[PDB]
């Protein structure tokens, strides 16, 4: 996250961070949001290489542990059967990790609350997106969990030529393009959370940013909306 500053500790308490295996170590490449006691929705380019996968919940400091976290492995990964690593503008960017053990739930890990199908957010609306990834574009992986405000910027205006144009689709979510705050390498997969009637849910899961950097003006951040595959994370959910 560019433009943010470190969140209240666990005070987003449905984000994991996902973490490969290094040899004898681990490393976070990517967020995501828990959605059932032993189910985290994430960015299908995250996991579409073949690596062993980690989830950490109740996560804030990459580099302690805390004392809240609980440590999980990744038993299932269903991505988006339209998926296509080489196209991340054709969209499909999901997947759905079933984890080896449901996590127990308390302060600090908590389902995040997902939109209704189909729901739309009006331009500017107020949304967070949060994340441990570069603070800045070419630069680090944050050490503590960041949020920057991202308020949405709706789907007729992202895809005008003056932003995104074709490369976006109606299946996407755009938010921020302020040229300060944005996501970055390390926060896709994870969350974008937006107010809707009092309540966070987590509309977006972050997707891309421009090739020329992270915070770039008139390139809001990019996620898949949530709420254009209500329908698909049910299914798989219940058959799986
Ligand atoms: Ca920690």
């Amino acid at each position: 996250v560019v433009g943010g500053t470190e969140a209240q500790r666990n005070s987003w308490p449905s984000q994991i961070s996902l973490q490969y295996r290094s040899g004898s170590s681990w490393a976070h490449t990517c967020g995501g949001t828990l959605i059932r006691q032993n189910w985290v929705m994430t960015a299908a380019h995250c996991v579409d290489r073949e690596l062993t996968f980690r989830v950490v919940v109740g996560e804030h400091n990459l580099n302690q542990n805390d004392g809240t976290e609980q440590y999980v492995g990744v038993q299932k990964i269903v991505v988006h059967p339209y998926w296509n690593t080489d196209d991340v503008a054709a969209g499909y960017d999901i997947a759905l990790l079933r984890l080896a053990q449901s996590v127990t739930l308390n302060s600090y890990v908590q389902l995040g609350v997902l939109p209704r199908a189909g729901t739309i957010l009006a331009n500017n609306s107020p949304c967070y997106i949060t994340g441990w990834g570069l603070t800045r574009t070419n630069g680090q992986l944050a050490q503590t969990l960041q949020q920057a405000y991202l308020p949405t910027v709706d789907y007729a205006i992202c895809s005008s030529s003056s932003y995104w144009g074709s490369t976006v689709k109606n299946s996407m979510v755009c938010a921020g393009g302020d040229g300060v705050r944005s996501g970055c390498q390390g926060d896709s997969g994870g969350p974008l959370h937006c107010l809707v009637n009092g309540q966070y849910a987590v509309h977006g899961v972050t997707s891309f940013v421009s090739r020329l950097g992270c915070n770039v003006t008139r390139k809001p951040t990019v996620f898949t909306r949530v709420s254009a595959y209500i329908s698909w994370i049910n299914n798989v959910i219940a058959s799986n």
